[PDB]
């Protein structure tokens, strides 16, 4: 399948080389797929998700993402015009409110909430869950998020955007999840990723149109934009039985354009992930 004029980031995925419009995807498209968004909310009204969006699970007084940010994700994930993977199914988990902000044990609880959460859902093809927050350290942060890919969840953070390295903030410097930088469209790092050898992969991060609340888009950036891309990929190619929640991330920098990417610090990865599609 091709989506043509498609949000530069669906684009580069399925790219070797910048600089084209096109997406290029089997028409399988994540159908029998999960994937949980741990987040503001999901606006799961929004056309773009078309029914296939639902909340499961709020901390706050309401389940409505009041700020945007979960549901720009979501959209990146799987919302029809502006997704990886146009056909899973999506489950809003609301950790932050709206303003954007989190305890770290409310975190932590969303966490713990899906891998046991994902046993209620019916997700033949594998469960994803896309975390784009972060914050200092914390070692049970970090064992959380362990926890959940542990469990059988593709757990797919963003590094952050300090411009700094990853080893010193949560869930991104936990080993056994996928990390995820962010790039530009011409395959520079973007200028406020972290980076390190905890990073397992990058994504487009800079100026990425999706879905905003009422029923509107928008453009944004940032490490949070990179990390539901990589996430909705690991949906995309567990339906094609390519890989598992346990391998995705391996199998995900196995198969990346690699040297493509310029300002990597000396011992990061330069990694863009990348779907292998050939019509
Ligand atoms: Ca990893």
């Amino acid at each position: 399948a091709a989506q043509t004029n498609a949000p530069w980031g669906l684009a580069r995925i399925s790219s070797t080389s910048p600089g084209t419009s096109t997406y290029y995807y089997d028409e399988s498209a994540g159908q029998g797929s999960c994937v949980y968004v741990i987040d503001t909310g999901i606006e799961a009204s929004h056309p773009e998700f078309e029914g296939r969006a639902q909340m499961v699970k709020t901390y706050y007084y309401s389940s409505r993402d009041g700020n945007g940010h979960g549901t720009h994700c979501a959209g990146t994930v799987g919302s029809r015009t502006y997704g990886v993977a146009k056909k899973t199914q999506l489950f809003g988990v609301k950790v932050l409110d709206d303003n954007g902000s989190g305890q770290y044990s409310t975190i932590i609880a969303g966490m713990d909430f899906v891998a046991s959460d994902k046993n209620n859902r019916n997700c033949p093809k594998g469960v994803v869950a896309s975390l784009s927050l972060g914050g200092g350290y914390s070692s049970s942060v970090n064992s959380a998020a362990a926890r959940l890919q542990s469990s059988g969840v593709m757990v797919a953070v963003a590094a952050g955007n300090n411009n700094a390295d990853a080893r010193n903030y949560s869930p991104a410097s936990e080993p056994s999840v996928c990390t995820v930088g962010a790039s530009d469209r011409y395959d520079r790092r973007s200028s406020f990723s972290n980076y390190g050898s905890v990073l397992d992969i990058f994504g487009p991060g800079t100026d990425i149109l999706s879905t905003w609340i009422g029923g509107s888009t928008r453009s944004i950036s940032g490490t949070s934009m990179a990390t539901p891309h990589v996430a909705g990929l690991a949906a995309y190619l567990m339906t094609l039985g390519k890989t598992t929640a346990a391998s995705a991330c391996r199998y995900i920098a196995d198969t990346a354009n690699k040297g493509d990417l310029s300002n990597i610090p000396f011992g990061t990865v330069n990694l863009l992930a990348y779907n292998n599609y050939q019509a």
